[PDB]
């Protein structure tokens, strides 16, 4: 789109 | 997009 | 686009 | 605890 | 704690 | 604590 937001995570614990 | 905002993480405790 | 904001972390307690 | 890991965040839009 | 990790994010668009 | 991690960002786009 206009603007494009990613987030990618990887955890042991924890992962929000 | 117009602007593209990218975030990768990795944690073994806590990835917020 | 016309800019991209990438951000990435490496950590073992707390990737915010 | 040992460690306290606290975030906040406030967006109009794509808090995360 | 021992340590205290505390992280405050305001925003338009996008806080991660 | 021992030691105190403090962070504050205010945007209008893109807090990370």
């Amino acid at each position: 789109g206009l603007f494009d937001i990613i987030k990618k995570v990887a955890s042991v614990i924890g992962g929000l």
